[PDB]
């Protein structure tokens, strides 16, 4: 059982409670239970994750000076736990059924950074591309935090994620943005860059 | 003194805690115990808020039904102080001038959401061009938290920021798109979109 670093586990701990916060949101604008869900499980995986980065910083300090160092990644480690749990109270008022003050759906479709629903159409000329050769990150401004395909849901979606006519994408980024690469998908802007 | 609303009040503590979070992590990449004093300051920025978004919502609230959905505005409104006190936590490290373990800075350089330092020369065209303008997040993906200017720092820049030639913006998004927008400030890609 190969060996995972501290960085590695580091890096997806906070690359995960990102993603948290960002499908918290979505659950909230979208009312969706089952995304809420996701990040009930996104809570159990940082856990998981602070443990090992416990276990592997413990053992990696031997003197003074090293524990010290081995301090201040567990700091960092609570305080992004901290985070995690956060956006997990948000998930559980989805799951509660709770009904929202509307002012929470507009403040989420309305402030600097908003979280948008992205229907592709045959048409479009992302279709069949990978996220990996879109990179629409780097490419649009438009961070995609999941895929909604039919009845499924494909959470943090890989370079290797395929786009299909039909999809249903969930991007973080600014309304212009957003509006954006609608039109893409739409395939009324038959280019993107 | 025209009264603002729930939402207004809402909408800076999203985007407040959010910059406070890139700034957190900022100030930890490059050590910068000043970037970590202005994290401490927005956190009483989101306190204040709170109270206000508290005042505000108490009072709208005349019944059960209003009382509820009011509660859900504060329950989020909870979350997000938790999520501001986690930064405020981070910066508290930097300015106590902790010595980081080496992967902390190589974790925040390499996430899938990396912060970025971009040097802007005299002969980019994104020199004497306002934010607003350019408007950065939209047109190419990296989100300007910061531009230090000299001796001073200019934190969570409007649209009306206008760059100049040694600038040095501070940027949020993916190491591609951080990159691409180094060549832009340099120069070398004289185009934008
Ligand atoms: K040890
Ligand atoms: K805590
Ligand atoms: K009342
Ligand atoms: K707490």
């Amino acid at each position: 059982y190969e060996p995972k670093s501290v960085k590695e586990i580091f890096i997806e701990m906070k690359d995960t409670v990102e993603l948290m916060v960002d499908l918290a949101y979505a659950s909230l604008l979208f009312g969706d239970k089952e995304i809420a869900e996701e990040v009930l499980e996104l809570e159990e995986r940082i856990d998981l994750l602070n443990y090992q980065l416990m276990m592997h910083s413990v053992l990696a300090a031997r003197n003074v000076k090293e524990a010290e160092q081995v301090i201040t990644i567990l700091q960092i480690a609570n305080a992004i736990e901290d985070i995690s749990n956060a956006a997990g109270d948000l998930a559980k008022m989805v799951l509660e059924g709770v009904e929202l003050h509307p002012v929470i759906k507009e403040t989420i479709l309305e402030g600097e950074e908003i979280i948008g629903k992205i229907q592709v159409y045959p048409e479009s000329v992302i279709v069949g591309k990978t996220l990996g050769e879109l990179d629409l990150a780097t490419n649009t401004g438009v961070w995609i935090i999941a895929v909604r395909r039919g009845k499924r849901w494909i959470f943090g979606p890989n370079e290797n994620f395929k786009i299909r006519a039909g999809d249903v994408l969930i991007g973080r980024g600014t309304r212009t943005s957003i509006d954006h690469l609608k039109e893409i998908a739409r395939g009324a802007i038959r280019v993107i860059g």
